[PDB]
């Protein structure tokens, strides 16, 4: 039975919450929180100065310094220090060895590039009350900091955006000595869930108010069961009375429409409204907590005589560290989330089998289990491309260790799987057994690789294996280390179709307060816990990403590893997936919004357990759970060790047949999610894209968080996520024509509204807007390895412009050659009755042996959805291609019904690497 921190009980989440119910209770509040003036300079992109925090009744002041940063990007960044901490002048209580100053390498742990200053910004006016610094592109972005009190006021377009501190609620916990007087009761031990916190520095919190000026909408700060629109936290009816808490956590049957922390943490918050979009990254590592209210501008936000535009006011606090925010101006959604990413970093290039079929449970019992589900999904015609070990597998868990009884030949289960191109993944979590004859362990201790407690002893404490130590993974040397553990000759058994999923990184420690680690270990550096708690995560996938690019001499490639635990930076990395939901209905429409988070949180390679992790579906929801799992970016089935086996085939007629069209549909779309995880290595496009994202223009789309665009392909998908449905509402966005992608049903043309759409259990939703262009291979395979050669169909769909465009990329999928131009990228246009293919970048025509053989792939089939009239009794296209021209034949369908005229030309002949032109017509 669970025990979870409610902010009242985390004393420095107590402290800041009554710092804002003092504030907005008082009269004329103001922030004692003032710039000196004439510590101000701004010089190459960069304000800096000091901050004076008044600490009491007798005007007695902290310095606390200042970095205001205007980057390229049009991004600008605030950093608050405490100088008293920066130059060591305090001492820590029971001689903790902990460092002094303020937690300042998440920068160094998130932040991969963007940081180049924009020497064009510049001072537009100046006082000693106030100053003005334009920025961004052509000086359209302006920052008016405030002397005193203390706020910041960002703009564009004639208008406040973001404020800092109007509300006054920057708190800044200075350092203090513990003494008796001559509400401190949360300032020193704390005790919760079996465990005192020492706290060796005493009260050191960050906190800020961020107001969104106009907005009434805001997203991000995944991981929580909650929409994808947050709420607000203060209460009143559909609101939560908690704040948004971040604070990686092993959290058992986790419950839906929470602020509860769940497993990952990324801070990272956008607020949009029609053709306007705004953001903010709150880069700090520590236990986060993030209070939303929405109202009027005045102090009592239910006054009369006032303007009724809504503002969303937000109140952050981190529970140590610099105060350092990022913000974006946008103005669109792509923009924000493109900058994001060059600042944390776009998703990694995947392994391309990573994109399929994910076949786990808790646990697979032996290597003839394996072998003989492997043999059963090909019996019952059921394509996978992984199948999945969990920590059964091990040596009475002991990691880099196999039970010899149950699974006797790993490599030779590996080489069942290789005929198929098949992979196996296996578990690795960071706790490694306090036992004896574990030469893992003795080197771990010996080394000095794992993680300390309060006093620099080895840290201790119980998991899956018993008694157990924790890797280390912000110590280089612990990474460097397991890099080695990982090379095929050293982890017996493992070959080059193993990879690793990483779990328990919160870190989950059983016997520990909210089952992870005091806050008051040490990590290296001399770091708390407290510190780094949101980053231990992503350190332990890291480790284990590197030790994956290379497991023998002259082996380069690609790492698959998923996570449970990330943080801002972790879709470098690998997947994750949304940790142990529940078998049930309410679960599975959950899954939608916040896989939907993920993406447009930087972090798109996400998932749920696909049936629901704890209990037994029954029959209709796990093939419903198919039908949307499709849609993850990371897909795979997962079940507990108490469910009854539902490896798919098991589920019985006529559910088998369906799932098997679920699998099916994902397979023959792999190109185009492929293309999509391209876009996302790119520029961070998510990979799948909520209607917030695709059509800034139409508020009616921002609350919207159960359909969904895919990539690039302008297909739209609206899974079916309720009990006993046998239909579906689907909200189109605009007045483009929209069709159904099985029956090619005209849906809507013309104008935005709901469309009713027949949902039977046989039935995916899924809609096809006219303008796109997109791949897929109709051909069935048992894995996506089998594809590798297979001839693309390209659909083109068209609407009253009977124009379109889409893009095809591939590549080997497993090495770096895409690096250095070993790839195809194709850009298809159709236009003026011409459908013409041309190298995405424009490049000209030095090939490698991927290349070379790719020069037999072909597309061969292309479909014309919307096809024009005058094209009624055309037998052929003309087919242009490396010089040579020729005829195809084609067959045009008139419309039908409800059903559209549509074109299907056959045996285009045409190879998917060069130049193409096709006149239709
Ligand atoms: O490795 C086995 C599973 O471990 C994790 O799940 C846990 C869950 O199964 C349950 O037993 O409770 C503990 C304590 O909260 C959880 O950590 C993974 O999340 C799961 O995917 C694995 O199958």
């Amino acid at each position: 039975e669970h025990d979870w921190k409610k902010c009242d009980q985390s004393g420095f989440c107590r402290r800041n919450r009554a710092y804002a119910d003092h504030a907005l209770s008082a009269i004329s509040w103001e922030s004692p929180y003032k710039i000196a003036p004439e510590t101000g300079s701004f010089k190459d992109g960069q304000y800096q100065a000091i901050i004076l925090k008044t600490i009491n009744d007798h005007g007695e002041t902290v310095r606390l310094p200042l970095t205001v940063s205007f980057l390229e990007s049009g991004t600008a960044r605030v950093t608050i220090d405490e100088e008293k901490r920066q130059k060591g002048e305090i001492e820590l209580r029971h001689d903790s060895k902990a460092r002094k100053e303020r937690y300042n390498e998440a920068e160094q742990w998130v932040i991969v590039g963007g940081m180049t200053l924009d020497k064009g910004a510049k001072v537009d006016y100046e006082d000693k009350t106030q100053m003005t610094v334009k920025y961004g592109p052509s000086s359209k972005f302006e920052a008016t900091i405030k002397f005193a009190p203390f706020s910041i006021d960002f703009k564009r377009d004639g208008a406040s955006h973001i404020k800092f501190n109007d509300q006054g609620l920057l708190n800044i916990e200075h350092w203090r000595p513990k003494i008796d007087p001559p509400d401190d009761s949360t300032w020193w031990e704390e005790s919760f869930g079996g465990n005192t916190d020492s706290k060796p520095r005493g009260p050191e919190s960050v906190g800020l108010d961020i107001s969104f000026v106009g907005y009434e909408h805001v997203f991000g700060i995944p991981s929580h069961a909650s929409p994808l629109s947050l709420k607000q936290t203060r209460g009143g009816e559909g609101n939560y009375n908690e704040p948004y808490r971040m604070y990686n956590a092993d959290v058992f049957e986790y419950i839906l429409d929470s602020p509860m922390t769940l497993y990952g943490s990324i801070p990272f918050m956008q607020a949009h409204r029609k053709d306007s979009s705004v953001g903010i990254f709150w880069l700090n590592a520590a236990e986060t907590w993030v209070d939303i209210t929405k109202g009027k501008d005045s102090k009592n936000p239910l006054a009369l005589g006032v303007k009724s535009k809504i503002t969303t006011r937000t109140h952050w606090f981190s529970e140590s560290g610099l105060l350092d925010v990022f913000v974006f101006l946008g103005p669109t959604p792509k923009d924000i989330i493109s900058k994001y990413a060059e600042l944390t970093g776009t998703t990694a290039m995947p392994q391309e089998f990573s994109l399929g079929y994910h076949q786990c449970r808790w646990n697979y019992v032996s290597d003839e289990d394996v072998k003989d589900v492997d043999r059963k999904m090909d019996k019952f015609n059921m394509p996978y491309d992984v199948i999945w070990l969990d920590i059964e597998y091990t040596d009475e868990k002991k990691y880099f260790t196999w039970d010899k009884h149950s699974f006797k030949d790993p490599i030779g289960m590996g080489k069942q799987l290789e005929a198929h191109g098949r992979k196996l993944v296996t578990i690795i979590d960071p706790h490694i057994k306090n036992t004896n004859n574990y030469p893992v362990v003795d080197e771990l201790k010996s080394k000095d690789l794992a993680v300390k407690t309060k006093d620099g002893s080895i840290f201790e404490g119980w998991c899956w294996p018993g008694s157990s130590h924790w890797i280390d993974a912000f110590n280089p040397a612990a990474r460097e280390w397991w890099k080695g553990l990982f090379k095929y000759d050293k982890f017996k058994g493992t070959m080059e179709n193993t990879f690793i999923w990483n779990a328990m990184n919160e870190p989950s420690v059983f016997n520990g307060p909210e089952v992870t680690m005091p806050k008051d270990n040490l990590h290296h550096g001399n770091w708390e816990h407290r510190d780094v708690h949101n980053l231990n995560g992503m350190t332990f996938q890291n480790a284990t990403y590197h030790a994956l690019l290379s497991r023998k001499p002259g082996e380069h490639r690609r790492p698959f590893v998923l996570t449970r635990a990330f943080f801002a930076g972790s879709q470098r990395l690998g997947a994750m997936w949304t940790g142990d939901n529940t078998a049930d209905w309410g679960y599975l429409k959950a899954s939608i919004p916040m896989v939907l988070s993920q993406g447009i949180a930087g972090f798109p390679f996400a998932g749920a357990d696909v049936g629901g992790f704890f209990g037994n579906p029954d029959k209709d929801l796990l093939t419903r759970w198919y039908q949307t799992g499709i849609f993850y970016p990371f897909f795979r089935a997962h079940a507990h060790i108490d469910a009854r086996r539902r490896e798919p085939y098991l589920t019985g007629e006529p559910y088998n047949t369906i799932i098997a069209a679920a699998l099916r549909l994902r397979y023959s779309l792999l190109p185009s999610w492929y293309t999509a995880f391209r876009h996302a290595h790119l520029d961070g496009t998510p990979i799948i894209k909520p209607m917030f994202y695709t059509h800034p223009s139409e508020e009616a789309g921002l609350p919207i968080d159960d359909q969904f665009f895919i990539g690039n392909t302008g297909l739209l998908a609206k899974p079916v996520t309720d009990k006993d449905r046998t239909s579906v509402d689907i909200w189109i966005p605009d007045s483009e024509v929209y069709y159904d992608y099985f029956t090619y049903d005209i849906i809507s043309a013309a104008k935005s509204k709901t469309a009713t759409l027949d949902a039977p259990l046989e039935k995916i939703p899924l809609l096809m807007r006219g303008g796109h262009v997109f791949a897929r291979r109709d051909i069935p395979r048992r894995s996506s390895a089998l594809m590798k050669w297979d001839p693309y169909t390209l659909v083109v769909v068209l609407g009253n412009d009977r124009k379109a465009e889409g893009d095809l990329y591939v590549d080997d999928g497993d090495s770096f050659d895409y690096e250095k131009g070993q790839y195809i990228h194709r850009r298809f246009i159709f236009d003026a009755n011409t459908l013409t293919s041309a190298d995405y970048e424009g490049r000209d025509d030095k090939e490698g042996e991927w290349l070379k053989k790719m020069r037999t792939v072909n597309v061969e089939k292309i479909i014309v959805v919307g096809a024009p009239a005058a094209w009624k009794g055309k037998k052929t296209v003309t087919v242009e291609s490396e010089g040579k021209t020729w005829a195809a034949a084609i067959e045009y369908n008139p419309a039908e019904k409800s059903r559209a005229a549509f074109a299907v030309v056959k045996k285009v002949g045409v190879r998917v690497g060069a130049d193409f032109k096709i006149v239709f017509g």
